[PDB]
Order: C-alpha cells, then structure tokens, then sequence
C-alpha cells in the first residue's frame, strides 16, 4: 500500500536525477557488488536511534562547571574544550560518571542501520563510540571485527572490520577509551597509531560512504587534510552523503568537491521538512538499496547491459548448468534443467522476462544501440546454446536432448590423439589438448601442458583457463598420486616426475584458489568457486532421495537432466574431476536409483525409462560389472528397452576397436589401461540389450575373443560376454566363424603341452563348442578336424581337449579322434569326458557299465547319480536294470520311483541337478506331487532362490 | 630431511617458538614476508654498493677506500643526481639494473610457505618473476597510483619503489632525497605496509640489523603502544653469530631474531646455506610436527577438541575432519589412520588411556586435559585404535526430551527460568519441537543479541542456522497453510524483513578466522553436505548389501541423530534428513529378511517420526515386520503411552497448536499403526485404544481407517475386557451422533462402525451390549437414520433389541442385504433376495447403457449360494463379476493381479477348483512374484495353487 507508494517516489526521484548522482549511486552500487564499499558512518545516524548527542554532555559540563547552561550555543572548540575544562578542574572520576549516566542507556537500532549493512559493505568504519552498529552487525548474521583501540587491531580475527575511530565503551564507561575532548583529539595520532593507518588504508584501497555527516565536522576535515597531502589520482574519491535540513548551495559543493568528495546531497534529492532526517537518511540509501535491487531498470539498453554484465564473463566456458546460471543471478531467477525460467528472487525489474520479449518480437529488437543490440546477440546465442529457451510462462513444446560435444565423453581416443599431436592454436586451444591427454593416459604430458598454460595465463584477463587449468593440474596430481598409491607402493610413472610434482605441489592449497583470484575473477566466475572444493554433487546425492520415495517435470526427468548438465559441464569445459570418485560415485547412484525407480513404477501393474545413447556411455563408463550384475539380479532391463541403437553400436565398435589397438599393437598405457579395460567390460556385457548389425557384432566379437586380455577376461568371462551379445543378435555364420576361430586357435595353443584354461566360472571351450552346435548344429569345424586328421597318439592335450569338441568334427575326425576309445572306463564317460558320446548306450557301453555296477554291489553289500538320471531318461534300458536294487539312496528314487519313499529323497538335489531331468521329473504320477511337496517345504523352511526357480520354471 | 629433525632436537626454546608462531600463522593466511636485498643479492643482481661506486667512478675520481658509510651510500648517488643531472643517473640505472638474472631457491622457499601478502624493499622483479613461475596472483603494489588500483587481496607491495614504469630514478627510493621526502611522495605505501606490518605476522628475511629500512620500522613501532603490535620475526642469516648484547638490544626493540649463524655451522659466504636453512626449518615445521612427548599429544589433541567441548555431541564422520583425515574415526568407536604419516597421536592418547605409569608423568595441567579428552572419547563413543581391543559396544543412547517425545517435560522446562545462555538454546529449540516457532525465533534472536560475549561463538552460529531454518519452516508452513494461520502478519513482516538477504552460506565464511578453523565441522550444517557422506554410504551400501554394514548403517544412522536431538539443531525437523531416516531404516529391514535386526526403542521412535504411513505399507508389502520382533517393549509402550496422552491433551483438553499438530499428527497416526508389532499391558492398550477410538481427531483418522489401527493393534496383544468397553462406548458415542439424520459415518475405505461391531464379536461371540440395547428400546419409526446403524450392530444387540429391531427393519433394499449377510440371520435365500440383488443390476444396466459391490455379487454366484441364471444375462464391465460368473468368457489378460489379496479361504479354495480359473490364476500369480517383490502372492500361490 503506502510501501509501494514510496516505490513510485523513489522510480520518480531516480528518474528526474542528474547524471553525477546516477554514476554516484552506479559506483556505490558496483562497490557493493565487488565487496569493497565501505561505510564511513558517523554521529548523525546514532542520533536517530535516539542516542544520546554531544551537545547535551557538553550542557552538562558547562552547567556543572560554571553552574548555569550556555548563553546561546557551543561552536567547535567549545565542543572540545568545556569537556576538557572539566576534566582539568573538576577531575576523571566526574568526567567518566556523566559519561556513564549519559552514555550507559540502551536503544534500538534505527532501520537505516540495516539499510547500511543491507548493501553488504566490507568494512564499516564509524566514529560513533556505542554498539548500535555492533548489535546491527550481529543481530544481521554478519561477524564485523570490532576494533575499538590498538590492543584490537592485531587480534582482528576476520577480515570485516567494524573500526570505531573514536573509541567505544566495551572496555569501561570512561573517558580513557573514547575521543572526546581537547588533549584527546590532539593527542590522537600518538595515542592511536594503528587505527589511523587501519582507517586511511581501509579508505585507499575501498570505496568510502559518509553517511551521518554535516560538511563542517572535525571528522570530516582531518580526512580531508589528509587527501590534500595524498597525490592526484592515487586515490577513488570518497562518496558523501549530506542529509542536512537546507539544499547544499552551489559554492559549498564545488568547494568540498574539489577537495575530494563526491556528495550525494538529500535536501536536493527529496523533499522533507527541516526536522525530518530519518526521511533524508532512508532517501538516498533506499536509493542504492533499490537500484542494487534492480528496481530502477527501465530501458531495453540496460536490461541488455545488465544480462550482458553478468553472462558475457561465461563466454569463455563451453557451457554453464542451469544451477550455475540460478547462481550468476543471485537466485532472482530458477533457470530449470529443461530450460524454462520462473522468477524466484528478483523484486525488480523483470530483466529476463524483457530479454526473451526482445527475443521473440524482432522489432523491438531492432529498437536498440547498435552495440546493446551485438551484446544482445552475444547473450541470445549464449541462451539458446546452454538451453535456456524462454519463460516457464511462455513455454510451449520443448524437447530435452542432451548434446555433449566433446571428443572426450564420446570415446574417440583416435580422434583425441590426433587432436593432440597438432600445433595449438591458442591457450585454450591447450587447455583442450591437456584435458584429453588426461583423458587417454598421458598425466605426465597432462600435468606438463597444464603448468604451461598455467605460465602463460597468469597474465591474461577472464583467467578461466587459468583457474580451471590449476584445479586440472591439482586433480591430475592427485590422480598420479592415487596411481602410486594402489598401482605400486606395473610402473606407471618414473620417480623424477614424481619427485618434481611433490616438489610443485607441496602447499598448493585448493580452498584459497579462488581467494586469490584478482577480484573480477571473484563475481564474475564466482559460479567456478565449487569446483576447487573437494565434494561438488553434494546439492545433487541429495536430491535422488526424491526418486527412491515409494509412495511437467516429475522427479525421473529433472535428475536425469541435472545429471546430463553435470555430463555436459565437466566434459565440454574440459575438467578432469569427471573421472574421480565423486562423479563416479554420483553417475552410479543416480542412473542405479533412474532403473529402480522406474521398475518400482512399472511393477506397479498390481493396479519405461528408455535409455539412449548418452545412457549407455554412462553405464559403460561409471559402472563396474558387479554394479551392472546388481541391476541385473533386480531390475527388468529386457522391459527398459533401448534407443539410438545406431550410435550405440558405433560407440561399441569404436571400443572393440581400440581393443584390438592395444593388444593386437603396442599399447601398454598402463593408467589409460586400468579405466579403458573398465569401459570396455561395463560395455560389451551391457551391449547384450542393444541390437547390432553383422558387421559390428562381427568387430565386437572378434575383438572380445581374440584380442581382450587374458587376465581381465579369462575364457568363462568371454564365453559370457559371448553369450550375452549372441542372445539379441541371431549370430549370423560370419560370427560363428569367429567362435570356430577361437576354437582353433585355443586347440592350437594346446599344442603346446603345458598349458591350461583358467576359469573362475567353470565354463570352457567346450561350452563355446555348445553355443556353436545349439544355434548351428550342421556346423563342422574344418581346421578342428584338420587338427583331429594329423594328430598323434601321444599328443595328450590336444586328445582331451579336442574331444570336449567331438560334434563340431567330421565322421572321419571323430573316428581319428576315437581310435583312441577307452574300454576300461568303469565309469569314466561323463567323470571329465562328457560331451555326448552317449548317444546310444550299446552293450558295448550298456553292458560293461552294468559290469561296473555289478563290482559296485560288490562294494556296497559288503558315479552313481548319473546312472540314476540315465535310467530315468530312459537311456539305461535292459533287464538288468532291477538286479541290484539296495545301493545308494539316489538309486533308490530314480530306479524304483513307483515304490520310493521320497522323505529320505535330500532336498538339495535338485539344486545340483541337470534341468532337463528336472524337466522329466516335472512330468510323472508320484515324483510329481512329492518333488511338489520337498520343494514347498523348501520354500517356506529354508533361504535360498534355487529351490523357488524350479517349482514356478517346470511342473506348474 | 633427517638433518632437519636432528636441527629440530638442537634448536633453544626461542627458537623453536618462533617457527611454531610463523608456521600457524603460515597456516592461517597471516603469514607475510618482508624479503629483503639479501635475497636477490643470492640471484647476483646488482647491488646498491656497486652503483654508489659507479657514482663515485663518474664523479668524485674513480674508487672511494673505505667501502662507504650509509650517509656515504646515499649522498654519492644524491651529488650525482644533483650536479650531472638525472639523465645520467637513470642512464647509469639503465646499465647496471635492466638484467635477466635467474630466481635463487629462497625465491620458492618463501612462496612456498604460502605467505599472505610480501612487502619487498626491492626494486627488482625478481619476487613477481617467482610469483609467475609458480602460480600465485599477487597484485604487484610498485607506487601509489596502484594502491588503489590493486586486482588482488594479496599484495607484493614493493616500498622501496620498481622499475616497472621504466629504468629511472623517480620510480624508486635510492637517494638521499628519496628516502627523506619518503613519507612526502609515498603516503599510501607507507600506510598499506604499516597496516600490513600491525596485522600479520612479519618475518623479515634479507636484511641486516642495521639497514635504514629495518632502523626506520623500529622507531616507527617505538611509536606504538606497549603490546598493541606483534612482534616481527627477522631471520639473520649474517655470517658470524649475534652477539647476545646484540640480541637484547633488538629483542627489547620489536624484533624476534631467528639466527642462522647460531643454526648451522656454514662458511663466511654461505650465504644461501643459511637462507635455505632458516627456509627449510619453516617448511618441514609445516608439517604438524611439535608432537614427541606425552605432554604434547595432550595439547595438540586438546588443541583440536577443547572447542567441541560446548557440543554435547559430534559425529565420528565430523571426527574424520577435525583431525585433517589423519585419523578414519570409524563409528563403533575404532580409529584408523588414515593419512597420519608422521607421529601417532592418536596411538600414544590411547595407550595413556589407563595405564596410571604413563599419566604419572604427565604434567598436571596436562593431566587436566588429559581428563577432559578422555570424558569427551567416552561421551563421543570413542574406544581405542583400530588394531587394539576388538569388542566394541554398540548402543549409541540419545537423550533428548525432544526424541524421546516428553512434550510434557519439554514445557516444563521451557516454563522455568533459564540460567544460561545453553539452557535457553535448549529451551528455543523445545519450544521449536512443541510447535511454538513464534516464541521460537523470538528466544533464537534473544541468544544471537546476548551472545556477545560467548567467546566460543558455537551458541551464536548454532543459533544463527537454528532461527533460519525456523524462519524456512514458518514460511514453508504459511505457504503450506495458505486449518487456519497461526501467524500474525505482523509476525511474518519481522521475519521477511530482519531476515531477508541473510544467505546460510555467508554465515560461516564471514566467522572469525578461529571459528574457521576450529568448528569447521559445523560448516556442513549450512548446506546438504551435512548428510552427504552419510547418503553416499546410503546409497552405496543400499546397492551392494541387496563391523559389518548392517551395523554401519544403523551406527551412522544414530550418529545423525544424536548430533541433531543433542545439539539441539533444527535441522532434524526437515525433509532431507527424514528422507535419510526412512531409506536408512527401509534398508536395515529390508536387510533383514535376506538373512536379524533386533529392533529396539530406538528404532520405534525412528519409523513413527520420519515414515509415513505409505512407507509403512511398502515395507509391510515387500518385507515382513511381523516376524521381526521390537525388543524393548516397555519402553516402546511408554513411548505409545506418551503419544496417547499427548492426542488427549491436544483434543479432548480443548487447547491444541495446530503447527504442532501438523508434525505431530504425522508421528502419532505412524505410531499407533506401527503399535502391531509390539506387545502392550492392558493399561497401555487401554490408554491408546481409547485416545484412538475417541480422541485422534476425524478428519485425519476417519472410521475406516480408525478401525484399520484398532484392528492393527489387536494382534500381537488380543483383546481384553477394558478394550471390548472401549469400543462399545465408542459405539455408544457414535449411536448418540447418528441420533441426527444429518450424521453419516464418512469412511476413506468402506470399513464402517458395523466393522468394530464384527471385530467385538470375532474375540468374543457373546458380547452382549446393554448400553445399545437400551438405546434400541427407543424406536419412534420416523428416526430410521439409527435403526439402519444398530441393524448394521444386530448381533452386538439383546434378544429384546433384536426383537424391537427385527420388527421394523427388514431386507428391502440391496444394501441392508449385503448387511444382512455380514450380520448374519440371511443365510437362505429366498428368492426375494435373489431378485433383490438382480433389481440392483437392472440399476446398474441403466448406467451400463450410458464404491461397487458388482464383485461381490459375482463372489457369491462363484460360491454357490445364488443360482439365478438369469444374472448371467446382465452381464457388466466389473471383469470380476465376468470372472466369477463366466470363466470362460473371462480373458484373463485384462485380469488385474490384484483381487487375490482381498479373497477369503473358502473363496480361494474355490478358485483353486476350477480347470481354466486355476491354469490362468497359477500364471497370474507366477509373474506376480517374478515381478513384485510382494509375499502374499507366493502365499496364494502354495497355499491353494501349487
């Protein structure tokens, strides 16, 4: 109501002002935005607090001395020298008990208290000698270092002083430690000596506001004495705010002008009565109060200049978050992650809303300066770069894609290199070529190329690529530092490298990096000032919480956006703390917590989430296998489907092809290795959900087992990854040639006697022969059998393992290969023989086996299992099969199953069985119901997941 | 490196405080170097004496014997500049000083200690050119023009002048007449370097003790008062040894003078062994070190944990930070090291714990500390280091009137008067949980305004976070509240004008210097970094587990909980922090069942207060609660207890606080639903179940879902006698509501007052109700609304009342059929019902051209009780109806896997029976539990199917 009001009377009094009171407030207003105003204040804004004023300690000096008040008024000197004709004839003690019973009262702070502090001024100087600014400091949340006397100004603990020239009373009410008299202003500059320096150094390297001054105090002209003795230009002129009942007339404004004040006079700028100084004092404060507040922004030119002011320093960047651009603006405006802006903060002017109005109508663009319509320009291409596209209130459709155009995050490692083995062109064009040595492996160069560009920055504007090459330097420190850390104490690094970045980086303290940039790197990059602290994402862990509660941006987009914005932030301005623990960390948790959310909302169908190209990458380079395999034992992933199946193949062919770069070439890189051979394992066992074509599934496979390592991926881990690429695919025969080709050269280092696979799955060659006979079984392996043909007898090796491969041979191989039977195995067919030599149990077999098993009711009476699956298989048939009935328990069950008592059958058989036989238990009269009742029994009385995947998998 | 140490065990006690002084200040950004001439001079720049002689050599002959006075050093210079002119001076300048000399080590040494600003007497570039090479910003300061113009806070103020601007005399102070129009022509330089000399910490290096500079700065600090200023720290690196007269000379005079002639024992012109030693002895001093006797680790300790003495509680995880990461304080109370290279402070403090020898020798006020610290370890829940002991207790106990729920206590202790400022910043944050935020934020402003003194500063910045996050939960709520708002306006123009552009991230960085410092474990408090460490653990452990991490989890988890509720922080009362609770606890339980988890008191009040009753369900659907038992159950009861009373007092004691109400409601309904699992006295079953039948109030608990606790809570305790009383006043009360027939029971689920009627009679079957008997023997045939509600009570009622009710009401409407079969005495079914049941179709067939009981119609086709066939010709949409009455026709795809949980055993039985229901229902189900991690399916599945 009658606050807006005196808005209007402010916009109007803004509007009709000179233009030196307009540059007066505009410096006042961008020292207080680069932290160096300072205000000055003095005795005439402790007096409306009600304070209690001079005049009448001096009325009572003079009417306890002489016995009657003053016959008019006091000048100067009688303000200084009746006190001190008191202290000399009456004494101290009487002195210092009128200044207690004047001085001890207690009042409030005065708003223009707050006004003061309002414009977030570093130091505040004051010549008042009570605590009402301590107490608006304090009550603010603003610790000002009180420094009243020179014991003070060596224990200023912080940087904010609140100097109190004229002394204070926290020590005492007495005359000793306060200003106040002749023989204590005299005596100033040898009783206090470092509050002096304190002051005049506080005033020459900041800009001052006198605020509760006449232009007449003594305060006033001891200052300007001083900057009469200072050079010319040595010094910013000091801005005066003049709140006096009379206008300030035209010669007292030169005259105090050229002695260096900029006055900003009241009584010329509002119109108030002669006793109403708290409406002066709060005119012209209000004034810069407001015009930092924004609200006196009316024309298009200074809507441009003051987006252009606060964006055009990111212009360096590549690219700046929406959380970044909230932070630029002082939280006035929420530039969400899908691009649209809603006013949060801003009490001023709509300056973005005025932008994007200048955007969308072309001739009220065109009614702009010639250079506010380029620095237009500049900030439309900057918005529709990063994404911000318009208004919340204006926004229509809007697609959310996500572009990280770096070489770095899309692999290309061919790409990066040749990128690197190049002449740069500028600094950043080295600050690109570091970045992506870091990237590849090359921290030496890294760490090299990063203190060159640091050298050749130092001295350079927008220090950016200053900046953020030595957070990169101390991060590619701290990765060779963890690198011998747990790769040593192969060898990585030599040790006159790493004794030189010991000797470099010894004290480089990462908190005051920033504090030591040159002031503009301070508000204009102070966006940046998050990355040089250890933990960033912590504002973003925080906010997955929202996606794991239970119960046009609901919580899955917005995150998944934020991630894509911490993605593009890290890998387009080229920083290397995209590799550390902290990303890694929060990738994994944030797309882990995307799948389960979503399988949580999808599982919900007791009354989704595709994933691109960009995703892929994510959980192939911030996963780990066991984090996959986690989603995997939980999480649907055949439901959450995949998109850009073209870009992802090319990604998976681009990393099978530079697998097939650092083994089948000389590529040792050894802390390139360690993450490359990651990405790759996340990648070909993900790339089981993705379709590729016959070429890429033939690169792919051909490198995964011809050309990963043997010790990251032994035989079992390639068979599964095998097997996990042939499930999508349909494994076209140029593929299967590539498995038989593995075969062959497997079978061909079994030349070679000593050698051995080692599986940490138990799955083996014979298996990639079982894969290659179940999705082919005409398949015959021409060079097996060639081996098979010219094999000798004593080749032992090559005899076992090339009969786990029997079906992929020829007749005549397999005759060659049998020439060498055995007639003797009691029953030694499926003991490490097993691949099918079945077939028909001849007598040949039948027979002899029955032998055996007559020896073994030899051994039982006074290798059995299988004769009990065989038999209920019906591949043991003959009457002697119920001859020896009474052996092992097994036996019993499979032989005479009509008859059984199944109590005595263990439950855990059938989490050791074959699932083809329990395929044939499945279908039966009395195995049926009591293999039914065994494993109910084991699904409420036991804790494992082997029993309920048998009874909901067969029999019903 | 060794040599260094063994100088360290040869320094004097003067000394080696002086290293310990420059090196603190090093670390906390006061240190400043005033390097000196001494120091280029190891770079081989040329010297003054070298050009006063060339002066001499183009003026006044050739040499002068005699090597000079100072007055000789500068007059030759001034009578050159006097009668041959200035050109040739700054010509001769230009010849001698325009050179490319190389940094010497001391260059890096210096920069290398991170010093603040350097104030260089050197009209030279050599300190910029180091600057450069290493990667600090210094605003270079050469003359006054730059004072103002400075770029950076650091300052490489050069006094004495530079040739930057060129290779004359006037950009320098070389002359005679430079140095005493000094003050004329360099006001701004002096004061910046007086002022920087008052506050740092000086440690002049590369001069001498007599150097005009250095005799100019010592009259200057005469100048100044007894102990206002710091002592500057000159280092001496001339060739012979200080003369002691020497020395207390200067010492009385300001400077404190670390020799290096009495340091090593070096040549009489190695002059860069001493520099470097001096240099050196400070660097590796960086490094903590000053820790080799007992009686130091109990003051560098006491160093690090005499502030967090004002905190009645730290986490371990803060722990970790205090002691720069040396020490991994891990959370049951073991320590391991982590990055401690150098002494074992922490292994030689726990070794003193007991073992009387080695506190013997210990000094006493050591022995003091040492007490301190312990009871702080002990408090904290720190045991020992990692590899001794092993048994490590668990049990973390938070005591807090506010998380145990002592409301009443709480305003007990608000009313008495306080007599310290801590009891008035655990008064404010009481009256914070109470609900009271007004008189909160007022008493929360009264601390900030009588912290003055309060040195500590913990009761400021703790007060300060406190009344903004009572400031954000006060506006959050006027938002939120858009009941009725408890806030008057005038109220909210204080908060949204005192405490507007107050940013939470500018209270700490803006502290004293110290508070940085120490208390740099309460920065998190601001920001979300406070839970940051622990949600990574979260998450990471919630991924892998799907000392051991159970353990970890539930430690780290009362860890936050004991340093918010016994600190007294009203960080607890927001939504993050509750988010962590409720994932913490969902994992442990969920834990559980994989495997146990006891459960304690402790737990309880966690699942009350922070879930919600979504939550609940979701934890009670996934994993079984009923198996895992609570442990302490009297505490637990007690804890119910509380909250029963507390719903009283807010409801039927008139005098409610509606901000109160809004957290309390949310704790008490989560409470009283959670109460399943615990078994409770008699009494405490009666104080609850009759403040939840009369006293929650209905527009957060209806009928149906009062009746879903009520029916919750008798379960693991039965019930008795007091509890069948209970509800039947309850009936009683809601007979005498409904006497109005504007009054109907508004239930969120369908399970109305016939509800506690039936679950009266399922534990007992002979409840005969006098009072709603009495209540029956009122029938005045126009008040219907009332008959219908005690024929929906029939078997709670008499013989008589059954006889006075039965002879008016009857079966004449679909609904009271239903009813009737839920009451009972309908069993046979005339065809009048049969019909009934058809004429609510025909109804529904007028909707069906164009809160259903279609299912349940269906139900009893299914269960052979009707057998009019004519229902199958109206036949509807309900695809249970279609199910029930139509197997066949039923395609079972658009079968929702529920409506299994809600069918009875008789029913299921049914469905079992029947070819193609059950083929399809053993598919349903199968992919029901393949999919949903829900345990009622796979009990249907082997219950009836399997």
């Amino acid at each position: 109501l009658e606050s807006k009001r005196y808005g209007e009377k402010l916009k109007e009094v803004f509007l009709m002002l000179d233009n030196n009171v307009v540059e007066c407030i505009k410096e006042i207003t961008e020292s207080s935005r680069n932290g160096k105003l300072v205000f000055f204040v003095g005795a005439g804004v402790s007096t409306l607090s009600d304070y209690p004023q001079w005049w009448r300690l001096v009325d009572k000096y003079h009417e306890e001395l002489y016995g009657s008040p003053k016959k008019g008024n006091y000048s100067s000197d009688e303000y200084l020298r009746i006190p001190q004709i008191f202290y000399n004839v009456k004494g101290e003690m009487a002195f210092d008990g009128i200044l207690k019973d004047f001085f001890q009262v207690d009042k409030p702070t005065n708003p223009i208290h707050d006004k003061i502090l309002a414009m977030n001024p570093a130091h505040v100087i004051t010549t008042n000698y009570d605590n009402l600014i301590d107490t608006a400091c304090w009550k603010r949340g603003k610790y000002f270092s009180v420094i009243s006397a020179e014991e003070d100004v060596a224990n200023a603990t912080s940087s904010r002083y609140l100097l109190k020239v004229a002394g204070d009373f926290r020590k005492g009410f007495k005359g000793e430690n306060v200003v106040l008299k002749e023989d204590d202003y005299l005596n100033y500059d040898q009783n206090y000596p470092l509050i002096s320096n304190l002051m005049k150094t506080i005033i020459a390297t900041h800009t001052i506001v006198f605020i509760g001054y006449g232009l007449g105090d003594y305060n006033i002209n001891m200052l300007l004495n001083w900057v009469r003795k200072l050079q010319k230009d040595s010094f910013h002129k000091p801005f005066f705010i003049r709140t006096d009942p009379s206008p300030i007339e035209n010669e007292t404004l030169i005259y105090y002008e050229n002695k260096g004040l900029r006055i900003i006079d009241a009584a010329s700028l509002i119109d108030s009565n002669e006793y109403d100084y708290l409406e002066r004092y709060s005119a012209v404060m209000d004034l810069l109060i407001e015009s930092q507040e924004n609200k006196f922004i009316t024309k298009d030119d200074e809507v441009i200049d003051y987006i252009y002011g606060k964006i055009s320093p990111l212009f360096a960047l590549q690219y700046i978050r929406k959380i970044d651009l909230k932070h630029v603006f002082e939280y006035d405006y929420h530039f969400e992650v899908n691009g649209t802006v809603v006013r949060h903060k801003n009490k001023g002017f709509g300056y973005m809303e005025r932008f994007f109005e200048l955007k969308e109508s072309c001739d009220e663009r065109s009614k702009l300066s010639k250079k506010q319509y380029e620095r237009f320009n500049a900030l439309f291409n900057f918005f529709e770069k990063n994404g911000v596209i318009c208004m919340a209130k204006d926004a229509g459709t809007l697609n959310t894609s996500i572009e990280i155009n770096s070489l770095a995050y899309h692999g290309k490692y061919d790409v990066m290199k040749k990128f690197i083995e190049e002449q740069s062109v500028s600094i950043e064009d080295d600050y690109k070529k570091a970045f992506f040595l870091a990237c590849l492996g090359r921290w030496e160069e890294s760490y090299d190329l990063y203190s060159n560009i640091i050298l050749n920055s130092i001295d350079e504007s927008n220090g950016c690529v200053y900046y953020l090459s030595q957070i990169n330097r101390y991060r590619i420190y701290q990765s060779i530092t963890q690198a011998v850390t747990q790769f040593n104490g192969y060898k990585p690094f030599t040790d006159e490298f790493l004794a030189r970045i010991e000797r470099e980086m010894t004290n480089f303290n990462i908190d005051d990096l920033f504090n030591g940039m040159p002031f503009e790197f301070q508000k204009k990059y102070k966006i940046l000032e998050f990355l040089s602290d250890n933990q960033f994402l912590y504002d973003d862990t925080v906010k997955l919480f929202e996606l794991t509660n239970k119960v046009g941006m609901s919580s899955d987009i917005v995150v998944l956006l934020r991630l894509y914005d911490n993605l593009r932030f890290l890998y387009e301005n080229c920083l290397w703390s995209v590799s550390f623990h902290e990303f890694h960390q929060y990738i994994r948790n944030s797309m882990s917590l995307l799948i389960e959310k979503a399988e949580y909302e999808r599982t919900r169908d007791i009354d989704g989430f595709f994933m691109e190209y960009y995703d892929f990458v994510n959980i192939s380079r911030h996963f780990k296998i066991d984090d996959i395999k986690n989603l995997e034992r939980s999480c649907s992933i055949d439901k959450i489907r995949f998109g850009e199946q073209e870009k992802i193949e090319e990604y998976l062919v681009g990393i099978a092809e530079e697998i097939t770069k650092q083994f089948s070439a000389n590529g040792m890189n050894v802390v390139f290795y360690t993450q490359f051979i990651s990405e790759a394992k996340a990648a070909l066992y993900f790339a089981k959900y993705v379709k590729l074509s016959e070429e890429g599934l033939g690169k792919i496979v051909k490198a995964l087992l011809f050309y990963f390592p043997e010790r990251d991926l032994d035989i079992g881990k390639r068979y599964v990854w095998l097997e996990r690429l042939t499930k999508c695919n349909e494994l076209p025969k140029s593929i299967i040639s590539i498995i038989d080709d593995f075969l062959v050269l497997q079978a061909e280092k079994h030349i070679d006697q000593n050698y051995s696979e080692v599986s940490s799955n138990g799955l083996y060659s014979r298996d990639y022969g079982a894969l290659i006979k179940h999705f082919e079984k005409n398949f015959i392996s021409k060079r097996l059998s060639e081996i098979t043909l010219c094999l000798t007898q004593d080749k032992q090796k090559q005899i076992d393992f090339l009969f786990k491969l029997l079906p992929l041979l020829s007749t005549n191989a397999k005759s060659h290969l049998l020439s060498f039977k055995s007639v003797e195995n009691i029953n030694d067919l499926m003991n490490g023989i097993r691949i099918g030599l079945i077939d028909e149990f001849t007598p040949e077999h039948e027979e002899l086996i029955i032998e055996y098993l007559e020896t073994r009711k030899v051994n039982y009476i006074v290798y059995m299992s299988t004769f009990g699956i065989w038999y209920f298989l019906e591949e043991i048939n003959n009457s002697k099969m119920e001859e020896f009935i009474g052996m092992d328990d097994q036996y019993d069950f499979f032989v005479d199953p009509e008859n059984f008592d199944y109590k005595k059958f263990i439950p855990s058989w059938l989490k050791n069985y074959n699932d083809k036989l329990l395929g044939k238990i499945a279908g039966n009269k009395h195995m049926k119901h009591h293999v039914i009742e065994v494993l109910k029994e084991r699904v409420k009385n036991s804790n494992d997941k082997r029993y309920l995947e048998i009874l909901m998998n067969y029999f019903i």
